[PDB]
């Protein structure tokens, strides 16, 4: 499981959110098991949970998500 | 499993964004096992959940995701 | 399960977002399994998920998800 | 499972929304077992849901993805 | 299990957010088992989960992650 990334190098990225909830429950990431005998779980990258959400230019340059998930039996 | 980016090297990228929510329950990125021998879960990427959700300009540059999700028996 | 992504490098890529809600519920990305032997789950790339959702420019430049999914038994 | 994404290198991609809901429920990516010996779920690319969802651009420069789901008994 | 990131080398980068939430509950990234004999996880990269979350230039320049999330029996 190999992750390699190599970066070699007016109004830019600029962001504006108003939120106004009046309640919220946010989970996000999230792993539940009840009476399970085996989870495996890969979360990888950016996750962004809200009751608003707002990801501007997540990835500028390299990104590099390897991920191996497995139960070899 | 292998994963490689590479990167070589007016408005641009702005974002407004406005949210009302009276009420908000948001999960994001949930695995839930109930009475369940295997689960094998990968998420990999960029995951945005919101009651609103914006996502601009993600990827800029090299992305690179790679996944293997298995069990062998 | 090998992904490369290689990059060699007025208004653009503007977002405007107003969005109102009385009640949100958002679930993203969810695994769900009761009583299940196996689950084998792969999400790649980027979800956006919510009540409003925007995807903006999601990959300029390379992108590349390479998934592999599986059982051998 | 090869994916390889190469690039080489007045308004323009500009975005307006307005959502206005009541009530929402979405689930997104969802995968859901009961009872089910094998499930083999791959989701791979840019999946956007919303109540009000919109995709703008979604690739721009090269997209590459690759998916192998299967069991092999 | 190896990542590698190499970087070699108006308004930008500007960020503007407004929340106002009577109410929050936040779980961010949890794993709960309840009777299970083996719950595996791995998270990795960046998650921000919020009754308002903004990421904006999450990376910039180099990143890898590489994960992988196994048991062997």
């Amino acid at each position: 499981v190999v992750a390699a990334a190599e970066k070699t190098k007016t109004k830019e990225g600029v962001l504006y959110v108003g939120s106004k909830t009046k309640e919220g429950v946010v989970h996000g990431v999230a792993t539940v098991a009840e009476k399970t005998k085996e989870q495996v779980t890969n979360v990888g990258g950016a996750v962004v949970t809200g009751v608003t959400a707002v990801a501007q230019k997540t990835v500028e340059g390299a990104g590099s998500i390897a991920a191996a998930t497995g139960f070899v039996k």
